[PDB]
């Protein structure tokens, strides 16, 4: 019964509240139904999980925009809670970002992130790098132009592990001024790190913590402007382990995250990158 | 490194052997990779698991042929064991059948089954199309084939119709040139034995863990090469996802089995309500 | 600028005018942009043409719902005029009909037709018959239930050619009863025929005439309640002929004397599909 | 009748002959059926034409690999002549190239081109810049590794317009050494330009000429190793103009003055895409 637009209103309501919320990992229609049934307030479609499902591949931007959108569209037919799409770098330059936004808003997603990582991996650079802030600003501005339903939330994402706090403040302030509805940060260490970045932000914050034990004080998160916390996709690795255990028993022939990692053939992709990209 | 054609050769080799093999449930790339790691000889992409994956929907012919093919294509990019696709009734009449063969063969599947169930549910029951129509769908499938190593398997339902009629159909399909026969609903080694008698092509059983059919040396002797135990591996995954999120939430979780859980999130009463409302 | 919802308001606003409208054939992004630039009020995405573009195939329900929705989706990204999708039989029973509406409404189309033709062609029966009126009413009800944006127009279509006029009036009334926003008619012979049918409908009418000279009168049509007229897909066949003639001239080959419709039919390989239908679908 | 594999052998036999062949523009199943009926030896699916068909958009790498592949798949269900796919840069880095080859091969294409253009366009940087030759070699070697059917023809494409002859010579030799099956060249000026680049190649050449009148001589081209000429995608433009002409006369509008190509460009909304590039991809 909630439409794509109504789901966007619900998400905005979470953001205007004075609490933060932990996302359920929602990657397909079954998991979306599960999350809603357990009473989760919002979910997240991760780019990493889409890449496991479509391709059994590492999180290397191998999936195409169409493939990511098919995943989102399948979730959008059944989702009764608002779903955030991790939309990587927008699948190209700022013109590709427009299309990312059109496709995902139509798929029925409640909110999406665009991040300023230089993707896909560059020739010879075994470093993960960020695009210049000027490019990043144009991508956020491009995303906001492409939006049709103004209830859609556009979250600018950056990586605070890569760069120093003063560059994170600079970029995130620039994205706020560009019109971002929220700021998403990955790589934040602890509360001192967070307070330094949160100080000059007045739009809601989204945190990708991957179960960081030094960011478990939710009351403190919320009063620093954090509304959404993402801990990762254990629920997907648990499904992979279950499938394996069942088949292994049927046959008579590693943790869950190690098992999921193994089936991405990381060594094969690592050999290709060495042989063709360095 | 094995091509789509080589996997067809490997599957034919199993059918020519003296043994019968038990499929792994293979519904996506991760599962295809797990099945091969575990040493399975062949895999099976069931229409019902595609329906849960794409739609969280019951096994009601709701997925389009393109969706079903998308699932098969994703598998074909990684599969190192031959995989059988359950292709339902071939997604329409005999001319639609030719498209399903073309689509699934290109996606890289090793064998497919075409069943004579009248799908989708007619405005009735689980009926069967006439034997003449079924023969013509099989001849059409075999025509549509390009790679001759591709195995075309003709499927019928034995649970309902009397064994004469099953003997009747399956003989006609054998006559029409099918590479093998797929049987669902066989009761026991006696019932198998009857249908098996006048057949010289490989047999495939969808038993669903039927306890009365567990002798592999004996199924083989009778001409069975492939046994499909079901899709518990898929339910395990749903349960596991549910359990992890339920723990994360601090909610207090069901006492449903992996299968009752899977069925629940298929919303079967909505679909049952719509059928009663719009198709009665 | 105009959103999928605003296009639906425009289409509703046409159906509530006292005027008749002639569709442009809108089959892809470029044709949609052409048709808007020319001032057309609405377009139609025909299933026959989707089948030409996707498959080079006759109009035999060979294309999948997904393929058809992909065509609608492409159009939806550019369309500044409202577009009607010919959704054939809803790609299955009433359960499939519901998916058909969900998919096409999400694609962005302003209106869609569900017809009561028995599809795909069934075994033995060399003619193409209609589902019983009750399966028809169940289909139409399921379509309306599946709709989310109430501004989406759901149109019930039937064939006024084979079955006698009374059987027709019966079907249309039941559809109108069932809650259809409009009726679509194929194979109306003439105004005598139309008037019989128009008489006890009060919901907007749409006509697929195929150029029928007996129905050429717009003021009259509108007074009878017709709001949309589909003349066909000549603009697609013109594209086929232009591609043929350009390549023929680059090659240095002799001219063909087939017309644009003739060339388009030829490239569907109709004889091949016929041999298969005789070989595999007749006793 | 001809399988995807059989089509590749037919393509290879063109390459092995002593003649140059002119592609038909083949962008969907009806056009593939037309080209075959007319007796064309081979066809070409242009990425530019895919962008017009899927998006009504200019050739700006806006189409996804999945969209390109769907176009190529439609064609592959009916093609009776070998079709070359213009695969742009492989839709990302060398690892994306692998997937490009996988998808188009399975689609049933006879041959594909991978170009060393830096794509998509860079924030301010320059839309026609090339990647370094080392990255180009890695992309070519990745395509060749990704190939399953050995009959598939893999062509390394470069742009001779803006870089110097010695640089084209360097890149083409290195793609030849990397094992490319052919070399495709866009932006060749004339026979002297061509002769310099052709001189140290021994694999078949493909030329994208865009009607360049300084390169019209089949015998003379074939003697330099040219096997395939792509003259452009006029046949698509003609199909657009025909649709325009038909609806406009249906409407009662005045006849258009614009050529087929002018009218096709108009409906890509070039000014809109240009304004967006200005506003979002240039320093403020
Ligand atoms: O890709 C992911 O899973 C993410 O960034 O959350
Ligand atoms: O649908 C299924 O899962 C089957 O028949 O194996
Ligand atoms: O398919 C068509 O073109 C129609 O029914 O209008
Ligand atoms: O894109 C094109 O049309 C080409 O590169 O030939
Ligand atoms: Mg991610
Ligand atoms: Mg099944
Ligand atoms: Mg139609
Ligand atoms: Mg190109």
């Amino acid at each position: 019964r909630a439409s794509h637009h109504e789901l966007r209103a619900m998400f905005r309501a979470l953001l205007d509240s004075s609490r933060c919320y932990h996302t359920a990992s929602v990657f397909d229609p079954m998991s979306a139904r599960i999350a809603a049934d357990l009473g989760f307030e919002c979910g997240i479609l991760g780019g990493s999980v889409a890449s496991l499902q479509v391709l059994a591949a590492p999180d290397f931007a191998l999936i195409t925009l169409s493939e990511f959108v098919e995943q989102a569209t399948r979730i959008g037919r059944v989702a009764r809670l608002p779903v955030i799409a991790d939309a990587d770098h927008g699948y190209g330059n700022a013109l590709n970002v427009m299309r990312t936004v059109v496709e995902l808003e139509r798929a029925g997603i409640a909110a999406l992130t665009i991040e300023d990582t230089l993707l896909p991996a560059q020739f010879g650079r075994k470093s993960t790098d960020l695009i210049c802030v000027e490019e990043g600003v144009g991508k956020i501005r491009a995303a906001l132009e492409a939006r049709v339903d103004p209830a859609l939330t556009i979250i600018a994402r950056t990586n605070a592990e890569l760069i120093d706090v003063d560059a994170v403040i600079q970029r995130t302030l620039a994205y706020q001024e560009a019109g971002a509805d929220g700021i998403c940060l990955v790589g934040v260490r602890d509360f001192a790190h967070l307070e330094a970045i949160a100080e000059h932000l007045h739009i809601p914050l989204m945190l990708v913590t991957y179960g960081n034990p030094q960011l478990r004080d939710d009351a403190r998160l919320a009063r620093l402007g954090v509304r959404v916390v993402v801990n990762g996709h254990a629920a997907y690795f648990a499904a992979i382990k279950a499938t394996y255990d069942c088949l292994r028993e049927e046959r008579g022939a590693l943790t869950a995250s190690e098992l999921s990692k193994k089936y991405t053939f990381p060594e094969e992709y690592q050999a290709w990158a060495r042989d063709y990209m360095e």
